[PDB]
């Protein structure tokens, strides 16, 4: 009931073990995201985790022409 | 509420340049791979494929990697 394209700066890397010796060989690939908060994290002190938020800009879609040939849907 | 280590086979690629990938962790849904594939003679339809999202409950915080991302649902 709600659709929008996540800015290409953020894409999902996907892998499937089940189709290694099975297929042929799907690899690890990055795919755009179609649709909360997110934070990128790092180690600082002895156990401490710094994090900074990354702003996810999205573009609302209207035409199916905007939809690429390979992407990933994520529902909320 | 505990955090969830997301399947490392599923990792987030951040470019914003330095394109690096990071594990995903969850604070508290579905996932659909979408390819064209469906040929036909005039127009190409879309093949959807749900992927199994296998999360594991995190034991100790020492298990966390030095670089990762956290996503919040509600």
């Amino acid at each position: 009931p709600a659709l929008r394209l996540v800015d290409p700066q953020i894409q999902l890397a996907v892998t499937r073990m089940e189709n290694a010796v099975g297929r042929d060989n799907v690899g690890p690939k990055v795919y755009p995201i179609i649709l909360l908060s997110l934070n990128m994290a790092r180690k600082t002190l002895n156990k401490a985790f710094q994090l900074t938020p990354i702003a996810v800009q999205m573009t609302k879609l209207a035409t199916t022409e905007e939809l690429p040939d390979e992407f990933v849907v994520v529902t909320v």
